[PDB]
């Protein structure tokens, strides 16, 4: 029959869904999903542009809308940004891989400054 690549046709909820099963935490915010998609999906990666953004973002807060397997977490205090995530009865529990992650480094080595260049 048809079909024989790919998962077919995953649904927005399926594609937020996939975002946070992806997360450590079984949780993601908003931008973490937004970046999720354009990583996994070449359609959402595509229309990344900043003006198409307008029914990128709205469709997933639609979706998230419907509550119907997404909840919604409190932050630990900077809450502007709150977790989502699926309702944990309401499927089934699983883990995903972490990696290394940071680096650091330095631009600096002297302090600037001129004066008492006199008697």
């Amino acid at each position: 029959g048809p079909l024989g690549s790919a998962w077919g046709n995953l649904s927005y909820a399926d594609l937020i869904t996939k975002a946070i099963e992806s997360s450590a935490e079984k949780r993601l915010t908003l931008s973490q999903i937004y970046e999720w998609m354009v990583k996994s999906v070449p359609y959402f990666k595509d229309k990344g542009d900043s003006n198409s953004s307008a029914g990128w973002k709205n469709s997933i807060r639609h979706n998230l809308s419907l509550h119907s397997k997404f909840i919604r977490v409190q932050n630990e205090g900077t809450g502007k940004s709150s977790w989502w995530m699926l309702n944990p009865e309401g499927g089934k529990s699983g883990k995903s891989p972490r990696r290394r992650a940071a680096s650091m480094d330095n631009n600096s080595k002297f302090a600037k400054s001129r004066g008492r260049a006199a008697k």
